[PDB]
């Protein structure tokens, strides 16, 4: 299975949300930040890799945040916990950004596949 890694960047007591663009299936809906991993690549390089390419931040792959998810068959889903180190995110490929707390997680209009760490989240911001 290819792994998706997507991150869970938690700054200031209050957590990253990105409003996808594309697919028109997932436009308009919520999500971790994140991509596919590249073959030769650990998971911290290209979550690494796809948040200063989608952001423009360099953050810190940490810890992994609640459990895998099936995208289909082909593709598995991974968060982690990042933290940063330099830059302030921007929307580069996303049609917008959000910091949420813990109350505002689950009324988010998610992504289908990440809505199943809604409860790892509001757990992490507790
Ligand atoms: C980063 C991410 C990605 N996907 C799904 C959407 C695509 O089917 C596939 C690849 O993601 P992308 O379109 O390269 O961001 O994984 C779902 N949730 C996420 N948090
Ligand atoms: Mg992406």
């Amino acid at each position: 299975k290819q792994i998706v890694v997507a991150g869970a960047l938690i700054s200031r007591g209050t957590l990253l949300v990105a409003q996808r663009d594309r697919p028109a299936e997932l436009a308009g809906l919520w999500e971790l930040p994140g991509g596919k991993v590249t073959p030769g690549e650990s998971d911290a390089d290209a979550l690494a890799r796809e948040l200063r390419e989608e952001l423009g931040v360099d953050v810190a792959v940490g810890e992994r945040l609640g459990a895998d998810v099936a995208l289909n068959d082909a593709m598995t889903l991974r968060a982690y916990r990042v933290t940063l180190r330099s830059g302030s995110p921007h929307p580069h490929d996303h049609r917008a950004l959000r910091w949420v707390g813990a109350d505002e997680i689950d009324g988010l209009a998610w992504v289908p596949a990440d809505r199943a760490w809604v409860p790892d989240l509001v757990a992490a911001l507790s």
